């Protein structure tokens, strides 16, 4: 996370770390418990080829990466049929726990939006994460849990910030209706953050709007961080993610 | 260039290494001299982001990397508009040259192939390049050009492979029409080719199929070489490069 | 430490990890509390070159390394005056505190030895350490506190051992009397581990025997670890170090 | 070699390149010709830890590193039996061609100093070599043999530099007699010259005064290179190395 600071120790009780048997379990990427036993992520962090679930393992809700470690297999991973690049949008995907966790203060679930919601800009969002604090910056040990509160920006208005200064003719649309942008130059979501939340309190309620994406660098100037659409995405989720 | 053997001193006259200025004007990417002041290259290799014309040079053939320069400034930079992402279709790119180059025997251009030809498997094709020699095996000094055979291979049967392994559904098409694919898991292009030619003898003539574009790692089983295929471009080169 | 255990929560109570001012304070090597207002590590970690004491800083003894960090600042730094080189010998320092520590189970001194004992082989030995577990490897978060048990070595022996596929004449001594001997091909300490303690319990007493000082790589054939003798530099230790 | 310029195609005919079996036999260490079946270097080039005569192969002088190899192989190394290490001394061995050379105008030997022979404070020397440019900056390809003029600094005032900023003792003798300085802060050796030579012109003739050997760093401010004293060791040399 760039900007920002350490969350509170009780202020994301959803988010979680994604880690693979490397010589120790070392967190890859971040996602959210919507439900119990499912965990919501980004696909860029376990596709689009085939990951074997050994190498994979999750980790609740922790204040400081590493020294409270109790990792929780995974059953089944679930990517999105139409992902392949994050560039291309589709880049989400559900992890299903081998056993549903025992929600808490500390650790329970974030509410989805409803089909209707569209995050406009001026609402109060945070991104949250374990991810580099700048560029090739990495998070120094404590690892401590970072928080952000990011400016939501029109997609239109972000698809043309990513034309300045490229190539690419205008008629091309590189940030999709899927994808939802979000931040400034010195507030953004950064490497090792992908698959985290993008939350927005809207009317008393944290729901997650997004999930964190691509982007070309972090926190850089027409560049904002893309997020995938959650709302976008609504149905496929609740294919496998029952209604409580 | 994964498998292959280093080139005859004159073995590929149109190849060309586009150098960027570092603390030296270290190459990463190839070309092939298609018209005395033109070189056709891929876009990935300087796009989608504008990039300073002092800060590029292009350097024609020669046998050794570094012995020999005698570097040449670029007028102008094309890059196709489509272009945003090699995944996505649109990776070439054209330079002009501020001066026109005296051909020979050792350098002079080549052939573009007609609108008609689809290069399908069975032809001799070669890719040319200073290229990594195996995944994140760099060339070793004094960094010879390497050339290798490769075999090319249909769209649907290379998307087909693609799709093994891969969560990415079927209906979702990841070697689009304007691509082309060749190689195998002992030979094929690797890092540092992009931009390079991939030319076939098509009736006793060399011709230049596609452009060194992407792929997933290098000799990978299953992951063919993915090139841009010139043919589809064509008008377009054309619409900046005058016949003859 | 190669090869050993995560060390008890209770063990090592005079154990002290110094630290850099980086992007954080971070760890680069143990460290023995033996008064307390003194600490005792390798002339290596500060030396020969000067270093300012505003980047220095000492942690007393933690299980993990940087989850409770209560960062205490250094007073003053006495290197020893024939070093410049751990091979050339008289590899050791003394780091005087800004002000004394509270004393308890946790954290206390460690008792050095007289000048008369010399720790012959057979000594039940233990080097204890936050360092790499291999050549190359280094500890994997939470950053445990390990620790291993090592023989001694006779230094006559030790001599041999560092000639066996060495150009060194027999004549010529490698390990000098200021050194000790300890470890083998599957137990020893390593980088990181420089500046820590060598304890063995004689006669129902935990004596400090060395100072982590050189060796020829962790855990090689041939090649075991190299202590500073403390014995050699008690009187040396003394002008300083108030006795009780 | 921090500091000067890439050598004529004809200035130092006893330069010589040592190389490794690597994925290419890479240049490790320079060393020189001083009889058409010797070659000098620092013994830490090639000890104290025994090495396979298999995978070393001496190049002789090119002006370019990699370009036109013409790999020699060795008889037999001989390392001075007193070298462990550079700090401590005697860095000094021979390699033994199996073969002698057909030595001409531009790949001879050099003349060794007379026992007599001091080389005075400002003698006119030089040395060369294909080692870095400056700390951590490696001699970009097409790696041209680089020269640089060195002032001679007096062993007594480059041992009181030594001292400067350093805690060792001004008891304590640093730059041994066996040594010999040179250079500044903006002309002198480097990582990777270890072995070449220093030439003095004294009285028309060049004469190898030193070998690259030691020092903290390059261009450093009170740290002049460290080089082998060739007067010095001499006799031994003359053990082996029959007199024309
Ligand atoms: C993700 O962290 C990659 C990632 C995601 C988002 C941004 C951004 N600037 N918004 C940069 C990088 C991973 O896969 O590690
Ligand atoms: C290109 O060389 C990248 C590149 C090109 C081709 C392949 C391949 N497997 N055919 C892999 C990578 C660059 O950007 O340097
Ligand atoms: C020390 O840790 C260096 C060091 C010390 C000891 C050994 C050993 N094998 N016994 C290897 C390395 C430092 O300077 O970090
Ligand atoms: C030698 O190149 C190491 C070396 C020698 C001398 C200096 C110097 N500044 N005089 C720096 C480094 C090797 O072992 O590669």
């Amino acid at each position: 996370i760039v900007g920002g600071q350490e969350a509170p120790r009780s202020k994301w009780p959803w988010q979680v770390s994604l880690r693979v048997h490397g010589p120790y379990w070392m967190h890859f990427c971040g996602g959210s418990l919507i439900h119990p036993q499912w965990v919501l992520t980004a696909a860029h962090c376990v596709g689009p080829d085939v990951k074997d679930l050994a190498a994979l393992r999750v980790q609740l809700r922790e204040q400081h990466l590493y020294y409270q470690d109790q990792l929780l297999p995974v059953s089944r991973i679930i990517v999105h049929p139409q992902f392949y690049t994050a560039q291309i949008g589709a880049d989400i995907a559900l992890l299903e726990l081998e056993e549903p966790v025992k929600v808490s203060s500390h650790v329970h679930t974030v509410t989805l939006p409803p089909a209707s919601e569209t995050f406009p800009p001026g609402m109060p969002c945070w991104v949250t994460g374990w991810g580099d604090v700048d560029n090739d910056e990495r998070l120094p040990p404590p690892f401590p849990l970072k928080q952000v509160k990011v400016p939501i920006m029109e997609n239109h208005i972000c698809d043309a910030k990513y034309h300045l200064g490229a190539y690419t003719g205008d008629d091309v649309r590189i940030v999709r209706d899927d994808m939802l942008c979000a931040g400034n130059t010195r507030r953004d979501s950064c490497q090792g953050d992908s698959g985290g939340p993008l939350v927005c309190k809207v009317n008393g309620t944290w729901l997650q709007a997004g999930v964190v994406s691509w982007g070309e660098g972090c926190a850089q100037p027409n560049r904002p961080g893309i997020y995938t659409r959650v709302t976008y995405y609504l149905d496929w989720i609740h294919h496998y993610v029952p209604k409580k």
